[PDB]
């Protein structure tokens, strides 16, 4: 049997996307060695049904530890962002055991995330081949690219224009980039990545030119399963459908004290019904305007800490999804068919969400000249969107592109594969 | 690698569910041989996406051939009835080529349809263990069953009745004597094309019946990923949501002129969108009412011969089925979320749409006393249903089964796959 060891990077997303991928591997008859630490192991387990534990196998990697700095935080997942430089470095110092990890397993291939460069380095010591897998989309990457050969010429394929809130130790962001760069620059022969050709194809070839590289596509990776949701069915149940938005900004970022009154007032003042997941960091309710859960009354509902976002997403009852736009909630918004209000927030959600409202599946909540989320314009897209549908052409594409996602299957994995055992055979000749 | 050898019954409806049984094996680990005529395996073979073909195999069964009864008509598909008795003849004389090529394929399991008695002896006769598939659901069956251990007591479980159109020999004691057989004759247990939340109670009543264990092998439903799709899906393209029935009584019965009528006449007086799929025997428009379809102009579409059903059933603008009711349009329709109007015709499909009435999925169109198909009631209830949604109650199970059946995963065929297990290893001590 063909195995391979797969290493995401150390957030919940991360984990996601991989689990996903491992699964069609599994799928196609390869033994999946999955690698992670034990935090990241554990929340993801509940999404790996027992049919598969044959197959796919845990494998745990040891981060360095000590009691300011120990286990349970050794994920992105709910982590004060200031120890955010210590678990890059942590993982970085994880490298010797990962190598122990790959002598002793000995995986015929390895697949890596895009934010550990050591990895591809120990597989090649050990004359084990790596491909990187990317677990955003591709327009994200093709926008980062463009400007370093083309920095007086617009990015070309789209009319979207970054914010000046996101484009605001210039040698560290390069060695960042750098980095990151070389995780997929060190791919062999090709990069996979979590999209697929009817939203992003063009962005796809335009990425392989500038890298000079393959890039495969395998996405949709989307995963369908009480973790609490019974009492959440039960209120939903008794909601008008499309009537509901879900909100949440996902697993590793917190929004501030302004940014949730914003949010909060947009709501109010939509009049929608929301079920809004609200997070605190693991160390550390009160985050929200005062009065404003009890204004809400019977049309708020405040889950805290995680909530079963695929189960909330397809109830019948949901008719938008304000998101920060990570990219695996995006993917799940248009598999569900749920238009996503974007407000974005960080790194690749910026881009997202402007790909979101290019392909007329979402809209976007503009921040203001100061980098503001508005309340206003929180307000008026779920108005629009969710509570009155006027803009009805959303709705419908959001339909229709879930008609499409719906329709693939195992084929999409096929390209994959094919790069796999090629990549295979070409180095056993040459081991 | 554990080999199974799978004979369908030479209908269409036969051949499609025992090929979505063997793609769940096939998933498994187990490779297929699919055994059937030329006619037959033709007709199925666009069914079967071509990642399969290294693990399903086409084996052909021939027939006893005649000027007059020739290859071409070695299936129920659009086989003229009165030739239903030489097809039954004709397949009961294959025994000798069906054991030759279980003497030469030699499959560890031989999985058989339910009209014929003849397989598992011949499977007997090699030591080779043999299953039932019975692609029916169990309604039916327990049905059939019931008077013959309780002929003065009413089937216990439900409040159907069975119209007397339908109710009205040893020779019919010998059809039911070897159907039952082939139940009876089945190793250990018997595999049903049906699913616990709609015949769970019946499942359990057959078991303690037949004294067997039955064992639910699920929604087995084809779904596809372009067979005159393209003009259809534009004409479509341009109805309204949910306004448009699709109208289609199976692979092997030809309703009558009168029965065309009242159809025709209930379609055109609801004013509802229709596809309607019209046939004529193999050897062979004029079965219509004068001037029904300029009458109708393009609210109306009539197919000749054969359409993409679950492609129409799954489109947007679909929002009824005039069906009679065959089991595997039953599934399709729950599955994908349509309101059924039952006009079945004979065989079992009278019972499926009695179980379609009692879960509130669907509605039966009933029968006048003498048998007459009721222009009005048609009309009535694709009005209620369809044009003017009035019957919310259908609509609203229709879409929660729909989400019932959704759900469901591999884990449907694991019982299945346990028992076959057990099965090989007990005849591999005995053998
Ligand atoms: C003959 C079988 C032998 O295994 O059992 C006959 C006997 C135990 O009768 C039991 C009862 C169920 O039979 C009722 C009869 C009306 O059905 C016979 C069937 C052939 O039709
Ligand atoms: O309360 C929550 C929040 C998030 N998620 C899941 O966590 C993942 C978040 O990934 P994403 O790419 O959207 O953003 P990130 O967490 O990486 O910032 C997605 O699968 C969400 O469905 C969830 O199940 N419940
Ligand atoms: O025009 C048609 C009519 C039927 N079918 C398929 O043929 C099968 C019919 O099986 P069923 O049990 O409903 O009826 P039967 O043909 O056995 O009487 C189903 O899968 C239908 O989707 C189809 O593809 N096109």
């Amino acid at each position: 049997t063909t195995t391979i060891l797969m290493l995401p990077w150390l957030g919940y997303g991360h984990l996601s996307a991989f689990l996903e991928l491992a699964k069609s591997l599994s799928r196609r008859n390869f033994h999946i060695y999955f690698c992670s630490t034990s935090v990241n192991l554990d929340a993801i387990k509940p999404k790996l049904p027992s049919s598969f534990s044959d197959s796919i196998q845990f494998v745990e990697l040891h981060l360095p530890s000590s009691p300011e700095f120990p286990p349970h935080l050794h994920t992105t997942n709910g982590l004060p962002p200031t120890l955010m430089p210590a678990l890059h470095q942590a993982f970085s110092m994880a490298a010797q055991h990962f190598e122990s990890i790959l002598q002793t397993l000995a995986p015929h291939l390895l697949i890596y995330d895009s934010l550990q460069p050591w990895a591809p380095r120990v597989a090649s010591s050990l004359k084990i081949p790596a491909i990187n897998f990317n677990t955003t989309g591709v327009f994200v990457i093709s926008q980062a690219l463009h400007p370093i050969h083309y920095p007086h010429s617009k990015f070309p394929f789209s009319e979207f224009v970054l914010h000046n809130h996101w484009k605001a130790s210039t040698e560290r962001t390069r060695k960042r980039g750098e980095a990151f760069l070389y995780c997929l620059h060190a791919s062999c022969s090709v990069i996979l990545i979590n999209s697929f050709r009817e939203l992003e194809g063009k962005y796809m070839d335009y990425l392989s030119v500038l890298l000079n590289k393959k890039v495969v596509p395998v996405g949709p990776l989307v995963y369908e399963p009480d973790e609490g949701y019974s009492s959440i069915k039960n209120w939903l149940d008794k909601k008008e459908p499309s009537s509901t938005v879900f909100v949440s900004f996902g697993s590793e970022y917190f929004p501030s004290k302004e940014e949730m009154e914003e949010i909060a007032h947009g709501l109010e003042a939509s009049e929608v019904n929301f079920i809004w997941v609200v997070r605190f960091p693991q160390g550390d309710e009160d985050a929200l305007p005062k009065g404003f859960l009890e204004r809400a009354g019977e049309r708020g509902m405040v889950v805290k800490g995680w909530a079963p976002q695929a189960k909330i997403l397809k109830h019948w009852s949901t008719g938008g999804f304000v998101s920060h736009c990570g990219w695996n909630s995006v993917m799940e918004s248009m598999m569900f068919g749920v238009p996503i209000i974007g407000v974005p927030m960080h790194v690749d959600q910026p881009f997202n969400a402007g790909l979101v409202e290019e392909a007329g599946v979402g809209v976007e909540a503009k921040r203001d000249p100061d980098g503001k989320i508005q309340r206003d314009e929180v307000a008026k897209l779920i108005k629009e969107v969710v509570v009155e549908k006027t803009r009805e052409d959303v709705r419908k594409k959001a339909r229709e592109m879930s008609e499409i996602l719906r329709s693939k299957g195992e084929e999409k994995f096929d390209e994959m594969v094919a790069e796999i055992s090629l990549l295979l055979k070409i180095e056993h000749h040459h081991h």
